[PDB]
């Protein structure tokens, strides 16, 4: 603290300084005590020479002969010599008592002491000083603009070299004034009779050795303040550089430094190196990023993850992770999940310790700029199968994904038209056969038909944009299934006609209403599933007669008012939805449909039941819903597959005991009014919800 | 409490002081050890002079002409400097050692240096912090009332200055009065024989160099209290404004500070300018709010919010919110609930991060000034399905819900009409279904219109308010379900006739007495459910028997005595309410009211039973109360499908076994006296509190 800055000299110029204030105040005490010029009158076998002089008068004599003859410098040489050394050790301890000086010194001093103290710096070198990384950055920040600390360091060394020569030269010549004995002409006559007086200085000798004695301190004193000098301009300290701690750790951050912090570490080092070694990890980046890894893994721990481990939507054991900044190193000893949940983590790289978690092949990316290592990408395209991505701005996706091969299924959420989309060529994607696409683009990219050649099933499901050119997705020749929900076509596009291996296609909310291109449906032999969920479709053609393989019919929330009878002529479907929908009444042709499974009118209009409808037994799930019915068919009891019912929301009021004979159909299934089951019998009711 | 109040030339200024000290120490001693005059009598090859003068004269003469020739400034300059140098020290120091001022600094100073150590500034700048606020602020205010300070050191500086003046004026004027020689001229003879004397004292030469160095360090010291009279007067330091700061780190609060105020903060800039940067920090008022923020998630954590997770009136998941700050983030981790319940929360903003809640269908805002983010906003108008809002002064009622869509629930607790109600319209309210008001309308606002396109169901239920123009009620046709509670009418209105689509009708509370328009209500042919709770309604219409829709009546707490029988005329009714009446007969027309699911006498003065009552089987709710009753026919037996019976507080003895056959009434159903029930057999009663 009061120590670690002054360098070997500093502290030699104390020293010499503290000395020469011992010699000065010798001198002075010397002075007090016996300086007495003794005095005699001069102008005259051998007697004495009484000149019969009394004690006053030889005082007097001396008084008078000292301020006359005695030059100056043997007088006042003691308070001389303490007024320069007091003026030395103010000069030298001014810079630390200066405030503006003192407070950067202080700032400096504990936030060294306290880097210097971390023994994180020699973990690294080889848990709360996160904190002190900040503190450093802060400070350095500071500080590093000012270098007004050489300038009072050099100001201060200076002055005391000018004071230094200017003693050498004064006093060298000053020295040999002293005399031992020394002549006066004083008028002292009128007082004393005599008037030419001789007299010697007893101090005289010894001033002029304590001089020369004197003399030498302030040679060395100099010689010691030219080095500093020297060394204040020949190593150029605005600036600094490490390059050798850099070199001995191998770590090429902690670049340089600027003017005050070249200076003030340069000082550092000139009283000990090891301090600058010790404070040198604080300033790297990648000291900082270990160190918030360690911290993190401190926080993180397997037993939090496996906590938070569990199933996907495909069934897969996934850890969420919803809000991070890097990748927990306790993950990579969980190898068992084979799914993986990221929300938001920017800023990350994958290491090569996935390597360690083979046993996945699902990943899931919320937002995430994230980058991979080489390994690692390695890893990807050899494991995994499944990926599902969100992004926002386009910087959470980076290219590599488009180099993964051993992928099966992709799901992605972004808009990329912002209409072309700016999506890179899908190719390298070798085993895809799922793409999920959650954009706002008016076009079908041509890298959709990059992954054509064994694409099976893709998915696009738009905010509402027109999928204004269908021309790529002619091309999806391996299409086995093709889904355009939300795809504002209005119509049914000759693109869909061109692929003859579909199977199962839905237009929801394309808002369809003339839909007479059945007649090309029947071009498609392979489609068993249509869906048209959402449309303004208000009448249904009749080539949909034509479509013998359908097996399921998706029409909800559309605006058929009567169903025709050739609806009823394709009776290979198994699926029936016409909920949501205008329909009044059901044509008895119900029966034909006998391999219909599941039918859901809720929210129409059905008043009345045809009895051939309790003939299709394979029909397991019924849904009226909130339609007009009053009175419920005995018949009910010939279902017995039926295992599902919704009639809650009609007019029924008695409902009959036959409900009793459906063995597939239970209290789960039935979804009536609470008032109308408490009029089924007590042994149908005991039957339906439990074994009785 | 020392250090970083003296600015640099308050340093200074203590260090010439000091030196000062020195100065004139070291001429106390000097003149205490030296200080003699040495004198002589002046008028008279050579000889000596004798004077023939006994030591006893000599020092006579010395002490007479010392104290005469030897001017007083010679003899006091050591003095007269320790003096001026102790006002000097005293003067300096009078600002903190007076107790006032001593108190404010101190507080200052340690408060300030608590500041600088709070790492929650350097986190803010980027958890016991909170406390440290209100101490700051407190200070703030206990000292901004002052400037008392400011001008005790402007008068401490004039005071410096003017002694400054002092000294250097006399002091300039007086150093050429010592001298080495001196003369005087005593009338000492007839004593001494002498008259003219010469005499020196050893030290005036000396002290005349001491002046001189004396004078300079004074000068000096002048000179830079001169300066602190021109920094005292050119940066009015009656204002601080950061300005810097504050556009630094880009907080628009610490608006500025009073006189006193920014002379403390002129005084730490002085001395550094960090201290003050770092300390603006807790003036910051959105500083505080973040503050308080993270201290409140501090103290909450998701499993706290778990809890208390619970279901609502209306089955849902939801956490009670009763009194906070904001919201503790951990809430947005729990997306499961679809409801939060929140009351009296003022000044909260949801964030984005809402939409982390996607499964939310229900809301409650109890007298809560919220705000909301624009995701927010969105999630709210496409995800919301239900929502409850309590207001007080419509400052708690956010009008952006009036933009939500997508909400089908919603229900209001505040007045209104307070009567020109300041309703915003429900336009924007496009998928509403059910609507609660719980406001002061007399008048049902035209906004109700906006929304009674979509509506479904609404209920108002003022506190009482009549609710005399209904034109607005007209408009809702598409109005399926209406309640009008406590709405003052006293008359059935001629909206509620407006409203074909109506099928459950309200008028609690509105004391209806004479209610003879049931001849409009047959056109209201959708009338299912009509209710007349704590009406005047002395007696019956007989156009009631003309609602062919009615299903159910509810007559509780009114005057009616005897009921007419063709009341019982619509034996469509399940639901039959008459208690709290004058009730004393029931005619057996109560048969033909098969259908009857209900019964209600509690409170009235029935005193007999036809055995008609016991027809309607379907009756499985039976109220009858404290009445006039004293024997129970046995026919309730027939009523097996009997599920209630409230017979307590009546005038019976012993019951007939029959109600062991009611299999639907239990000892639960079954309301009676105990010692009553002690009459019944065991059997009977062992089958209605259990299984035997």
């Amino acid at each position: 603290a009061f120590r670690v800055l002054k360098p070997w000299w500093d502290v030699f110029t104390d020293y010499l300084s503290v000395a020469m204030l011992m010699i000065g105040v010798f001198g002075c005490t010397l002075q007090v005590m016996q300086d007495k010029i003794i005095c005699l009158p001069k102008r005259v076998e051998m007697k004495g020479l009484k000149t019969d002089l009394d004690l006053q008068q030889y005082s007097f004599i001396n008084q008078m002969c000292y301020e006359r003859a005695l030059h100056w410098y043997a007088k006042y040489f003691p308070y001389l010599v303490l007024i320069h050394t007091l003026v030395f050790m103010l000069c030298s301890n001014f810079w630390f008592k200066f405030p503006g000086s003192s407070s950067k010194i202080e700032h400096f001093i504990s936030i060294l002491g306290k880097c210097f103290d971390s023994p994180w710096t020699t973990r690294a070198l080889s848990e709360q000083a996160k904190a002190l990384f900040e503190k450093v950055k802060k400070f350095r920040l500071h500080v590093e603009e000012g270098d007004i600390l050489y300038a009072m360091y050099v100001r201060q060394t200076v002055l005391k070299v000018i004071k230094f020569l200017i003693i050498i030269a004064y006093n060298s010549a000053l020295v040999s004034k002293v005399q031992f004995t020394v002549d006066c002409n004083v008028d002292i006559q009128d007082m004393t009779g005599y008037k030419n007086f001789s007299c010697n200085h007893t101090m005289a000798h010894l001033f002029s050795k304590l001089s020369f004695c004197y003399l030498c301190f302030v040679s060395i004193y100099g010689l010691t303040c030219l080095y500093t000098l020297y060394w204040l301009f020949y190593r150029s300290l605005r600036e600094y550089s490490f390059e050798y701690v850099r070199q001995e750790t191998g770590i090429d951050d902690i670049p340089d430094v600027k003017n005050d912090f070249a200076f003030m570490l340069h000082m550092i080092d000139q009283y000990d190196p090891l301090y600058s070694k010790r404070f040198a990890v604080f300033l790297s980046e990648v000291s900082e990023n270990k160190l918030k890894q360690l911290n993190l893994n401190n926080e993180w721990t397997p037993d939090k993850l496996r906590q938070k481990l569990q199933t996907n939507a495909h069934n897969r054991l996934e850890l969420p992770l919803i809000m991070l900044s890097g990748l927990p190193d306790t993950v990579f000893e969980i190898t068992e999940l084979q799914s993986l949940k990221l929300e938001i983590i920017k800023n990350v790289m994958i290491p090569a310790t996935i390597a360690q978690l083979d046993n996945l092949q699902e990943l899931s990316l919320h937002q995430c700029s994230v980058k991979i290592h080489s390994a690692a990408l390695s890893f990807l395209k050899e494991n995994l199968k499944v990926l599902s991505v969100k992004f926002d701005d386009m910087r959470e996706l980076p290219p590599w994904m488009y180099g993964l091969r051993n992928l099966e299924e992709l799901y992605l959420v972004g808009s990329l038209s912002h209409r072309n989309v700016t999506l890179e060529s899908l190719r390298d994607l070798k085993s895809l056969k799922i793409l999920s696409i959650k954009s706002n683009v008016s076009k079908i990219p041509q890298a959709v038909v990059d992954v054509s050649s064994h694409l099976q099933k893709m998915c696009i499901h738009n905010d509402g944009t027109k999928l204004v050119m269908l021309n790529n997705l002619k091309k999806m020749t391996n299409l086995t299934e093709l889904e355009l929900v939300h795809c504002d076509l209005e119509r049914i596009p000759h693109a869909v006609f061109s692929l003859l291996s579909l199977q199962e296609l839905d237009l929801k909310e394309n808002n369809l209403k003339s839909i007479e291109e059945i007649v090309s449906f029947q071009h498609l032999r392979k489609l068993t599933v249509l869906k048209l969920w959402h449309n303004s479709i208000t009448y249904i053609p009749e080539h949909i007669k034509k479509l013998t393989s359908l097996e399921r019919l998706s029409f909800s929330h559309n605006k058929i008012e009567v169903l025709p009878s050739h609806l009823f002529l394709c009776n290979k479907i198994r699926y029936l939805d016409l909920s949501y929908n205008d329909i009044r009444f059901i044509p008895p042709e119900i029966g034909v449909l006998q391999s219909l499974q599941y039918f859901s009118i809720t929210c129409n209009k059905v008043e009345s039941l045809p009895d051939e409808l309790y003939f299709c037994k394979k029909l397991k799930t019924l849904k009226i819903g909130k339609n007009s019915l009053s009175v419920l068919s005995p018949k009910i009891g010939n279902l017995l597959f039926l295992s599902y019912l919704d009639v809650k929301g009609n007019h029924f009021e008695i409902l009959p005991p036959e409900l009793g004979d459906c063995r597939a159909l239970k209290r789960a299934r039935l979804v009536v009014e609470d008032a109308l089951f408490e009029t089924l019998p007590s042994d149908v009711r005991e039957q339906m919800k439990a074994d009785a």
